[PDB]
């Protein structure tokens, strides 16, 4: 996250940490959002590799024991039959991957709320981003997780000439694009939070952000919106 603020410890307790196995130990490469205590809801771009994962859960510094993190192994990864890796911009970035075991839920281990069927934000609507990607434009993760404010930018704004053009669909959300705030590498998969009716609410899977930069005035982080896909989470969770 570019322009983001440490987030309190128990603020976003759906947030897990999507690692790969390097060497003797493990790299920070996505976030994802907790869904069911055996499933997390990422980017299908985030699990295109075929490396080892894992997923922690109750995470706040990938440097510093925090007292609260669970470690559990990936046992069954759920891409959209959609996906092309080819084109992001076609949409369908999202992946449901089935946890080894249940994590046990507690202040900083908590499920996402997901919003109803359908649901579009109005522009201007006010969001978070999560993560500990990039803190700035080929710089290096977070060790803390951070957050930011990106309000989002409807589809006719976002999908217009001097913004993301054709590059949008309908089936995602963008947010921010101010030049200083915004998702960056490492962030993807991860949640945009957004604060409808007194609930925040998970309305984002991150997913791309411009080749030029994260940070890029009229270009928003992209966002898979996760209203397009409750039927589709439903039913990969229900038949495995
Ligand atoms: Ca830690």
């Amino acid at each position: 996250v570019v322009g983001g603020t440490e987030a309190q410890r128990n603020s976003w307790p759906s947030q897990i940490s999507l690692q790969y196995r390097s060497g003797s130990s493990w790299a920070h490469t996505c976030g994802g959002t907790l869904i069911r205590q055996n499933w997390v809801m990422t980017a299908a771009h985030c699990v295109d590799r075929e490396l080892t994962f894992r997923v922690v859960v109750g995470e706040h510094n990938l440097n510093q024991n925090n007292g609260t993190e669970q470690y559990v192994g990936v046992q069954k990864i759920v891409v959209h039959p959609y996906w092309n890796t080819d084109d992001v911009a076609a949409g369908y970035d999202i992946a449901l991957l089935r946890l080894a075991q249940s994590v046990t839920l507690n202040s900083y281990v908590q499920l996402g709320v997901l919003p109803r069927a359908g649901t579009i934000l109005a522009n201007n609507s006010p969001c978070y981003i999560t993560g500990w990607g990039l803190t700035r434009t080929n710089g290096q993760l977070a060790q803390t997780l951070q957050q930011a404010y990106l309000p989002t930018v409807d589809y006719a704004i976002c999908s217009s000439s001097s913004y993301w053009g054709s590059t949008v669909k309908n089936s995602m959300v963008c947010a921010g694009g101010d030049g200083v705030r915004s998702g960056c590498q490492g962030d993807s998969g991860g949640p945009l939070h957004c604060l409808v009716n007194g609930q925040y609410a998970v309305h984002g899977v991150t997913s791309f952000v411009s080749r030029l930069g994260c940070n890029v005035t009229r270009k928003p982080t992209v966002f898979t919106r996760v209203s397009a896909y409750i039927s589709w989470i439903n039913n990969v969770i229900a038949s495995n």
